[PDB]
């Protein structure tokens, strides 16, 4: 299998095919994923007037990785229909040979970009006490780009080395365990010193994160999640792959945007 060895997709694709359900499914996720990039980038531009100068940084970085989040995930999309074509003897959709086969650099490069912005945000809306801004900043941004450099190598052995794929997903999630010590660290003291109303939304802000971020490493692994042979290692996996990412975008930034612009007005 030649086509196929570049990762899970091209896999399920030239091997088995995508029935219409998961073939469709996927590309209107991946639609509604940038389009609702598209809608926050607005949002974000026009509430912008509605914090003091002194949070509009935040605002600033939402907008920008809505930029980047709409154009890498309009080009996923279409990297997904343009690889995929109906095969009419079998009825099902097959990694077309004619395409240039399904690729996520457009999400890795996405995250690379993102990360940093997203952890850098949140220390222009809250103010730390006993820790050092540059400390903290340097922390977010070396083992950001280290979770995803570490993840990136590891999704090239997918197919080829499962094995390798897991212990690149293991190193890559000690750098992810090291980023959320130290926004809960960030969390706690933005905490100290404001009303609590403010504290809550902080409050919100953590699950949020929590949960979002932890999205990622479950999509990554989606499809080994019920064994080498089980119902997930096929076009399922694929489509709860596709979905979970989907909604982690939306949540880590979308959501945690707007909790941030609303936590800003609430110190304004």
């Amino acid at each position: 299998q030649e086509l196929g060895n570049a990762n899970f997709e091209n896999f399920i694709g030239a091997t088995e095919g995508f029935s219409e359900i998961a073939y469709q499914f996927t590309s209107h996720i991946l639609t509604l994923g940038y389009a609702v990039m598209l809608a926050g980038l607005l949002y974000f531009i026009l509430t912008i007037k509605n914090v003091d100068k002194k949070f509009q940084m935040s605002n600033i970085l939402s907008a920008v990785v809505m930029v980047s989040a709409f154009l890498l995930l309009y080009a996923q999309a279409q990297n997904w229909t343009s690889s995929f074509t109906f095969n009419e003897e079998v009825g099902r959709y097959f990694l077309d040979p004619s395409g240039d086969l399904f690729n996520n650099g457009y999400r890795y490069l996405n995250w690379l970009i993102d990360v940093p912005m997203l952890l850098f945000q949140i220390l222009f809306v809250v103010s730390l006490t006993t820790s050092k801004f540059s400390s903290v900043r340097n922390q977010f941004w070396f083992s950001g780009a280290m979770m995803i450099i570490t993840g990136y190598i590891g999704q090239f052995y997918e197919v080829s080395n499962l094995t390798a794929f897991l212990v690149w997903g293991a190193i890559s999630s000690a750098f992810f365990f090291h980023i959320l010590w130290v926004m809960k660290k960030v969390i706690n003291e933005g905490k100290e010193g404001i009303s609590p109303a403010g504290q809550k939304i902080l409050s919100n802000i953590w699950i949020l994160f929590l949960i979002s971020w932890t999205l990622y490493p479950g999509a990554y692994l989606m499809p080994y999640l019920t064994g080498v042979d089980g119902f997930l290692y096929s076009e399922d996996g694929v489509m709860a792959r596709q979905l979970v990412y989907t909604i982690a975008d939306v949540s880590s930034k979308v959501i945690y945007g707007v909790l941030l612009g609303n936590l800003a007005i609430t110190l304004s």
